[PDB]
Formats: structure tokens, sequence, C-alpha cells
């Protein structure tokens, strides 16, 4: 029931803290902060994702479910953002910023491949409102096609996940109306923004296969995304 | 300079051939080798199709094999998936080869992705996909999977990407042009041109599962490489 502008005021006030990274200043490797500032971040993710209107609609299953298979996507349009004013680096945090040398485990295309995306980001122009609406975008969307269950539930949770997704389209859209934009660059620059989705998921699906090959107890299990979820 | 119909027109006529799997079929029923010489002979014709793109053959053909490269896997998923789209529960890679689900566990790397092809053939129909919409979703993906990864800032690799998504932007206009033409409410033309961008995504994870299980073969050839596909380009 909420309007477009109802949209954008609960998304932008659901945004999570920008974190540092752990590191004492003052003394004088990167794969441990970088791994210790994603797991503070996770936390704070699914704070927000109960903040994402209709995301507590559906059930524990499928909420554990839609982030288990849009976590990492998350961090890395979160780490795109913050890295917009930024050519040529990426700010993982306000306290390590890194250039493509210092990304040179796991980062030897995902880095560059970060980087194309803050760039075309910077291209478009891209505003924080329509940014939230992205992120939300990616929460709802990636493991909707997944779920494996044909329960009468089921295809209620996947309705319902559609119709917020549609709502976020036409918030997307008023957004862009509000800019004044045409009809015809409204539809172009929709289409522009989830193309981009595209790449992230991409961008997610090299991630997930390097922690995967670390064989480190580093992927975070259904069941503590379940415990996060209930707490 | 094409209008949406004469991009629509051209998209349809490029339009490769459904091809059939080659095994003798007086013969017992090998399917991962079928599947494969499958795909090594839709590959070809691929090529075939990715010159008739609209906007494709203008770019370089080192940018055209780049395209290729990163795409051509989601280009036979989403192709499978619309061959598929009235055999629920099942995937026709041919029409002589409809496999169902217990069979595809026949298959080596296809313990997950079988189920998200389902998945994506059965939201094609509840989206009741149209062959005119397919075809420009096909020629997105072709655009658009590589276009972030060119990795050059040369003054020729902006001019490329510039006319990469101004061709982008024509096919997003002949898409809302359809639903126009079918009658759609503005309202539900970006919903419905939502919808359909968003299950890009989908298909972009199952190819990048899919090239996960190819490269672990270990196969020559299995993958095409760089210089294959330049070859059949130029
Ligand atoms: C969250 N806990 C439960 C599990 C730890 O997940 C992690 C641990 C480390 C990272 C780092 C390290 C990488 C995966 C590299 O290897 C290849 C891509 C890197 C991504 C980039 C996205 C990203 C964004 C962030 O803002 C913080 C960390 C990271 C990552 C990302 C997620
Ligand atoms: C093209 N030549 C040069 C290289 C061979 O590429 C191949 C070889 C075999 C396939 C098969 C086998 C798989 C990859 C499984 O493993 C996991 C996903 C499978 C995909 C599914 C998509 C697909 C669609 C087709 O219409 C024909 C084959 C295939 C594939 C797909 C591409
Ligand atoms: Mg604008």
């Amino acid at each position: 029931s909420l309007t477009a502008d109802q949209m954008v005021s609960a998304l932008l006030d659901a945004e999570p803290p920008i974190l540092y990274s752990e590191y004492d200043p003052t003394r004088p490797s990167m794969m441990g902060l970088l791994t210790n500032l994603a797991d503070r971040e996770l936390v704070h993710m699914i704070n927000w994702a109960k903040r994402v209107p209709g995301f507590v609609d559906l059930t524990l299953h499928d909420q554990v479910h839609l982030l288990e298979s849009a976590w990492l996507e998350i961090l890395m349009i979160g780490l795109v953002w913050r890295s917009m004013e930024h050519p040529g680096k990426l700010l993982f945090a306000p306290n390590l910023l890194l250039d493509r040398n210092q990304g040179k485990e796991g980062m030897v295309e995902i880095f560059d491949m970060l980087l194309a995306t803050s760039s075309r980001f910077r291209m478009m122009n891209l505003q924080g409102e329509e940014f939230v609406c992205l992120k939300s975008i990616i929460l709802l969307n990636s493991g909707v096609y997944t779920f494996l269950s044909s329960t009468l539930k089921s295809l209620e949770e996947k309705d319902h996940i559609h119709r917020v997704l549609d709502k976020i389209t036409d918030t997307l859209i008023h957004l862009m109306a509000k800019a004044g934009l045409t009809l015809q660059q409204q539809h172009q620059r929709l289409a522009q923004l989830l193309l981009i989705l595209s790449h992230i998921r991409h961008m997610s699906n090299k991630g997930m296969e390097h922690l995967y090959s670390m064989k480190s107890k580093v992927v975070p299990s259904y069941d503590l995304l379940l415990e996060m979820l209930d707490a």
C-alpha cells in the first residue's frame, strides 16, 4: 500500500551504516581484514533486509533463501556505491581504500569488474534513491527462481515477491519522472540499471567460487543466517 | 536508424534453426557426449545469428569475440528454456532429445542447473513470453553480458561501449513498443520490461554454474577458445 515516495523513504531509512576495517592504523593480511569487515556487515545486512517493505511478510525459510542467494551481491553493490567518487580504487572501508595493484586472494579478475561497475554508476550519475531501490531488487529477485518448492505457500510467496518487485519498478520510474526524464528516457534508464544487476550477479558468482575454494568453515551457513534473521 | 518494427523483423529473420541430437534412434539409448556435440553445432549457427543482430558487426572483431565469449552459454540456455516452455517438467535439448528431471541426473554438471532451467521456463510460461520479446532478450544478452569487461579505455573502446549502449537502448524501445502494440498500460509496460530483464540475471547465474562445470572437465575445446571464436566470426 506504500506510495513511491513512502517506499523511497522506507529504504533510505533502512540503510545500514558504513563500517570500518579493524586494524590499528599506528601499526605497519588483507583477506583477513576484508573477511572480518564482511562478517560485521552481514549482521547489519540482516537488519536492513527486515526493513525492506514486504520482506518480513515472507516465511523465515524464504527470507533465509533470499539472503543466502543475495548476500555477496549486496556487499558488492554497496562497495561499488561507496567507491563511485574514487576512480580506479575500491573503498572497502573509509580506512581501507585499495587501488588495483593492492587488489592483486580471489580478486585477480573481480577487482577490475567492480571498478568497471563503479565507473558505470558514475557514467550514469546513479542517485542514492535509485541505489537503494536496486539493492532491494537484488534481495528480492536473486533467489526467487530457486525456492525448489511448489507448495501452495510457495506459490503465494513468489506472487508476493513479484508484487513487491513491481512496486519497486514503479518507484524507480517515479523517481525518474520526478527528475523530469521523458517516458523514453525513463524506460531506457530503468533497463540500463537492471542490466547492471546481471553483471553484479556475475561478480558474486566469481566471488562465491573463491570463498568455497578456501574450504574455511567463510560462507554463511543456512543455519547461521536463520539464527540471525530470527534473533 | 531502425524502427521498432524493423528491429523485430530483423531479429526474427536472424533466428538460428533448431538442431537435432546426433544419435541413431533405432539403437539402444552418453548424454554429455550428445549434449556437447549438439552445443558444438549450435555455436556455429550462433555466430551467424550474432552477425545479423543489428549493430553487432559495427563492432571491432575483437569486441565481437569478447561479447560472444561472455554470452554464448547464456544464449544456448535461453534458447533451451524457450523451446522447453510448452514441456512442463522437461527440457527439450533437441526435438529428439527431451529429458525429464530424472534423466537430468544422468548429466554431469546438472545437479542444480536442470531445476534452475525448468524454473526459468516455468516463469516464461507464467509471463506468457512472446517470440518477439524472446528475440529481443536474446540480443540483449549478446550485447550486455561482456560490455563491462572489455578491460580497455582506448578511445576506440569508449566509442564501442557507447555504440553498444545505444543499440541496447533501441532494443529497450523495441520491447516497450511490442508491449504498447499489445495494449498494455504504461505501468504494465515498465513492470513487464523489468520482469523480463530481471530473469536475465538468473540466466547469467545458470551460465556461470554451467561454465564452472565445463572448466572442471579439463577437456580441450569444451570451452570455445578466443581464437576459435575469432576464426568463426571472421
Ligand atoms: C560474511 N561472512 C560471514 C563471510 C565472509 O564473507 C566475505 C569475506 C571476504 C570478502 C571479500 C573478498 C572477496 C570475496 C575476494 O575473495 C573476491 C571478491 C572479494 C569480495 C568483494 C566484495 C566485498 C565487499 C565488501 O564490503 C567486503 C568484502 C568483499 C569481499 C567478501 C565476503
Ligand atoms: C560449444 N562447444 C564449443 C563447447 C561445448 O559446450 C557445451 C557442452 C555441453 C553443454 C550441455 C551440458 C551442460 C553444460 C551441463 O554440463 C551443465 C549445463 C548444461 C548445459 C545446458 C545448456 C545447454 C543448452 C543446449 O542447447 C545444449 C547443451 C547445453 C549444456 C553445453 C555447452
Ligand atoms: Mg536522472
